[PDB]
């Protein structure tokens, strides 16, 4: 039954992957409530749809800055994935459009900050708290991997916690649709699987390694492999030696020993049973997988001069962002 749900999800994904939706709204259909922040390429604004009355978070990307910062491919790739995926723990892109100056990605409004900030505010998570979050990543990676997507950017900064207390994964610039191997070095060093560092090619198994690092940091308060210089972090990653805190349970240490396996042919999530080797592990014995997917489990923790948008008369970077 799980196999046929993924089969229907992949068919739906391939339809939108083949024919991405474009220009599903325009700028004059939204009321500009307030600017929530100014970012790398542009600003993020809280907006209200004039007709429906719902609230959305509109990201405005200056097309010229995107070109200068060499982020053209990452921007188009994120938009193509977001308009085609559909899963409870992924940020939902509601509308997208462009004009002469900017790109516009109208997102669902999610207040509640990133996991990185909360992790530094609390310190560390209790094992039941971490398991709640880890279970969501497991289902998310099961979904993305079934679409042949390697997320390969798992880190606390890319995990928001919504008002319901659930995880939403946000940054999809690096995500690549791969069936065989790939080689591009990307992602934060602390979460890189050893096969990435060795530059011998890698597949979806690097995501399960990243989950291993993520569970460790949540339960310990600090990542398993860390040093002042990246080259030292690389050595510790390839060496594989991990030290667990005393408060780590026996089940947790066993799961991490199988997720943080240096040999990708022995790593949990990359065996014949696939993701089920993780779901059926003793550490997740109390985990109701269907309930987590349905967002029924109670969350362990729940979280002015406005400037105008100038739309130039000249079309900017029309060639680069044609597919947006």
């Amino acid at each position: 039954a799980v196999k046929e749900f993924l089969a229907k999800a992949k068919e739906d994904f391939l339809k939108k992957w083949e024919t991405p939706s474009q220009n599903t709204a325009q700028l004059d259909q939204f009321d500009r409530i307030k600017t929530l922040g100014t970012g790398s390429f542009g600003r993020v604004m809280l907006v209200k749809h004039k007709e429906s009355g719902n609230h959305y978070a509109m990201k405005i990307l200056d097309k010229q800055k995107v070109v200068k910062l060499k982020q053209i491919e990452h921007t188009l790739n994120e938009k193509r994935i977001l308009q085609a995926v559909n899963f409870p723990f992924l940020v939902k892109l509601e509308f997208s459009f462009k004009d002469n100056s900017n790109l516009y990605m109208v997102m669902e409004y999610v207040a509640g900050g990133e996991m990185f900030s909360h992790l530094r505010r609390i310190g560390r998570f209790s094992e039941p708290h971490a398991r709640f979050y880890a279970a969501q990543i497991v289902l998310t990676f099961e979904y993305l991997h079934s679409l042949d997507l390697i997320y390969r950017d798992l880190k606390p900064e890319n995990l928001l916690i919504d008002q319901q207390g659930y995880i939403q994964v946000t940054d999809f610039g690096f995500a690549k649709r791969v069936k065989g191997r790939t080689w591009t070095l990307c992602g934060t060093p602390e979460y890189l699987a050893p096969e990435i560092i060795l530059s011998k090619g890698y597949n979806k198994a690097v995501d399960w390694w990243a989950l291993g690092v993520l569970i460790y940091e949540m339960a310990a308060g600090y990542p398993p492999f860390f040093a002042d210089q990246p080259i030292q972090i690389y050595e510790k990653i390839v060496s594989g030696k991990v030290r667990f805190p005393s408060h780590f349970s026996s089940d947790l240490k066993d799961l991490l020993r199988n997720l943080l396996q240096v040999d990708l042919t022995k790593r949990f999530g990359n065996l014949k049973n696939g993701v089920n080797d993780i779901k059926n592990h003793k550490w997740f014995a109390t985990t109701d997988w269907i309930a987590i997917y349905q967002r029924k489990v109670e969350a362990p923790f729940i979280p002015y001069e406005e400037e105008e948008i100038r739309v130039s008369i000249n079309e900017k970077c029309g060639k680069e962002f044609t597919e947006f």
